[PDB]
């Protein structure tokens, strides 16, 4: 999506499907490789994680932020978006 | 610690854990069950999050994660502190 690709600090949104595939990027092909497949692993531990400390609650959202950037995740596919930090 | 009391009495939060380099818990401000609950699950996470950060780009560093789910959310900043808090 445009608009959201469009606000401040937002440099990419990929959807992956459940497996990992990108399915929807607004990035150029070698970036979204960059990011999909290390981010895939990553996301399953975090909804594994969740359900290992309470099989009852779910992730919604995560936010991971570092020096340089700050990628935020939500479950729906997953949606990636990479962004400056915050 | 002082810092950890008003860290601890802030609206929504739950609990504060400090564990180590190998995700053994060297303080907690929760009961020990509570405190392993999290500290083993949420040291092999943290583990996870950096090592994909630096897959990524090898020259960056993690900062800070925060994992929201339906029930709680959870802070983490690099020891690792750990906080736990309603959404
Ligand atoms: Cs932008």
């Amino acid at each position: 999506l445009k608009r959201l690709q469009s606000q401040k600090g937002v440099q990419g949104i990929i959807v992956v499907n459940t497996e990992g595939i990108p399915i929807k990027s607004t990035m150029d092909n070698p970036t979204t490789t960059q990011y999909a497949s290390l981010m895939h692993s990553f996301i399953l531990k975090a909804r594994s994680t969740v359900r290992d400390i309470d099989p009852q609650n779910d992730l919604t959202f995560l936010r991971i932020r570092s020096k340089k950037n700050e990628i935020m995740v939500a479950p729906d596919y997953f949606l990636i978006v990479i962004q400056n930090p915050t």
